[PDB]
């Protein structure tokens, strides 16, 4: 059972271990705690910047956007360095996914725009792809900090799984369009030390990272066999018997992965 | 449920796996086809050099050793380049181990001395090291090609792996030498597709491969988990139902290791 | 005549080329724009870390340095996951070099202690080489982005070629910190498209890139014949009459690399 | 200039020195002792193969050669594992070039058919190239061991160059049997050491060895630039003045190479 493994990673790393493995024709669903609610983190600037892509047409990316010293409130090491120039909307998509810019994410929110910042835009853009599930209430970085237990701002590696299947290997987007979250995702440069420290080098590898209090980490990927069979990866864990300032533990996330690689092989 | 796994490559490559995992304080020893008799092809050039090493002193490595083009009878990419210089036992040892030289092979076997070429002599160091079923009968290139159910010049999984196990981990050897054989091996030029390419990058391997008629391929390895834990791997397998001309399948033996990796992660 | 060949590429780059080998004792020192100022950009944290190593004792490289999100200003792959547990100086120092990460090159400046961060420090270690040209006046990322003209945070090729030449082959550092740095650069991740890809593969190089606005690229290294001689090779570019925004050029400095390299042998 | 080069290794390595670069549209040739006359070797099974590829179709490569024990009289590593067996024309072509097997080349010669062995026959298909200074007159391995001097089994690095050009860059053979001498050049397993070391790693290289006695060491390639450019050099030497069994220099050949990589750089 492989189940066991991942009983045994928790105590291991005593953390709370979540994971899903959409089934395909070849293999059926690997699931531990997939119906679980873990925080977002930062994964959901994926489905953030595939919303912006869907409801506007490809000249929508060159349109510039200007803000100040006050609009950087979390971890922004692009926005940081283009606050007197302004960034187009493109931009903040290669920040948001390749750096996890913090701002970039909140702007690219407000580009969705509506209430509290278009939180609930994004919601409803998850609701269309089926999830009834995931939500996403706060901004960068105070979606980070719920409490456990809270349901703000949280999803089930079992619900975005299935959205990532939609936007990177289903329909959710034209190709031309899927052809540049894509792209974004295979150049993504925070999540080396994750899911892709845990399949072969010849295995392909595009992810989204997630961290966060409590001991937070997630890694959203889609990961490609050396034969070219296609499947969808979910890790999120948290540690939150350590408290509010626990440290996350990215190996327990790398190891998890070869765990999925071993059956998958 | 492993055994599901490897029964299902048997099945998808037309091939026959031999897969040994000695055991370790954590885990349990793995097997399939433990105790199967496969052919050594260039495997047994591992303990070749250990058991060169360990009958001499450190200095017998820098003794030259001269040779004629009649001698080079199977691939010896190295040897074929100093039959007018000659080689020293060192350079025959680091050949034999990293580019697999033939030559180099046969010219060992003969420094052991004794009875045919020294394939008993060989034999007999296998013995002393426990090994009670393993046996050396020709020289290169014929030791590749005997029939099946011929049972010369085979080993099995389970011997070669506690063989590979004292040579590297335990006492067979001292420091001293123990440390060239890690070491030639660490830096093996003939395995990048077999159990290299099934482990993560953030594991160490260092391996000898082996490959012959009837579609015959295997590779022996330790390797060191990312935390620092070691273990041997022995895969081997053949496809000897093709015939002679039958040919190796490399992405069996790594898939297998990535199958390993996952029950030892 | 050398010097036709650097012009040649100048001209078919559209940039200005900086080129500085010293001169050992079988060969003369290849010089072009010698004297001239070029932006430091990122090869400052090369003689940067041997500023921490020198100043402190090995114990000091365990000290944990705690950082928050603000400190994260310009792209900073290792800083940016180690902000919940912080770092040590060992690791900045490692990730300075390796991935040139910039949070890490402005933390060691502040634990080199001084006014403005450490930069009048930088500086002064410098000048205690021999370095009377050289200076550095801005932290990341302002220092990559200084007008062209502006003599603040330059050094020139000729200068620098020999900082490195003592902190590496002379005695500016004692064995086991020198080690340190060596084994640092030679790990490098950022310089695969540079001189690494100007010389063949049989020479060892150790190299630190630098990367900035105007096209700017440099890479300074040692290298090492197959025969074990070592030359330090100064490289550094930037096409600043494109403007801010123009595309720095790899191709040039591996092209250089290959030319400094033939005359080498 | 890079003549003053090439007469320093001469020196450097106690050598006579042959380098010949065509000249391209965009470069001028290289010559050094270009038209002084080198032996052959083992580099004649270059256009060997390409003559038997010209005068037959493709059909003729399935063509079955049987051979004995008594014409096993060079190195031959692939040969020597098929006397029961036979080869195919093909085969011999692979291991004539990919292994520089000797039996196979002398079969090649054979297949020809003519005079002594053929010799006459390739000579004729020299000429046809315009090479009107190239002799075969021996064959494996006699035509190594011609004492200094003489001029049977000679080439000269001008006239070997232009024929490598024509045979891989030029209208010599059709593609389809271009295709073939290619690949084999470019799997060539017997030129590691040689201009394959001295080229940078992002150039191409394809090579036909040679090696004898009197310290006779050759290497013809065809290399191709980072960016696609192909060029054409033939390094070959001797060290006549150290006797028969005088010591062959490969590192003269890698440097030479190398040198001439900067100036086409
Ligand atoms: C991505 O959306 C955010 C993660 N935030 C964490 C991080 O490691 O960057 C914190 C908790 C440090 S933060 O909100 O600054
Ligand atoms: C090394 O010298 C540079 C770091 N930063 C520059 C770069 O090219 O990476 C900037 C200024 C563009 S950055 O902080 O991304
Ligand atoms: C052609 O491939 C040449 C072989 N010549 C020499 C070699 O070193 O390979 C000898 C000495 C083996 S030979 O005269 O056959
Ligand atoms: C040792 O057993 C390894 C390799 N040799 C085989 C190979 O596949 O290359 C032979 C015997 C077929 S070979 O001609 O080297």
């Amino acid at each position: 059972d492989l189940a066991d493994r991942f009983a045994e990673l928790e105590r291991r790393y005593d953390a709370r271990l979540g994971v899903y493995v959409p089934a395909t024709g070849t293999t059926a669903a690997i699931e531990y705690r997939a119906d679980e609610r873990f925080a977002f983190c930062s994964t959901f600037k994926a489905p953030l910047v595939a919303a912006v892509l869907h409801q506007n047409p490809l000249t929508h990316l060159d349109k510039l956007i200007t803000y100040t010293s006050d609009d950087i409130r979390s971890i922004s090491p692009v926005a940081q360095q283009h606050v007197q120039t302004g960034m187009t909307i493109g931009q903040l998509c290669d920040a948001a996914i390749r750096y996890s810019d913090g701002t970039a994410a909140n702007l690219l929110l407000a580009d969705l725009g509506g209430p509290g910042g278009g939180t609930a835009a994004f919601t409803g853009y998850l609701r269309s792809l089926g999830d009834t599930v995931s939500r996403l209430d706060a901004e960068e970085p105070e979606l980070n900090r719920d409490p456990p237990g809270d349901e703000r701002d949280t999803t089930t590696p079992h619900a975005i799984a299935l959205v990532l299947q939609q936007l990177v290997l289903g329909n959710a987007l034209p190709p031309d369009k899927r052809a540049l979250l894509t792209d974004w995702m295979a150049r993504n440069t925070t999540g080396a030390k994750r899911i892709r420290a845990g399949f072969p080098a010849d295995w392909k590898v595009i992810d989204k990272t997630g961290t966060g209090d409590y001991g937070r980490a997630n890694d959203i990927a889609v990961v490609w066999s050396p034969t070219g069979v296609p499947y969808v990866v979910a890790v999120m864990s948290d540690r939150a018997g350590g408290g509010y300032d626990a440290e996350p533990r990215e190996a327990l996330l790398a190891e998890a992965a070869t765990c999925v690689a071993g059956v998958l092989a």
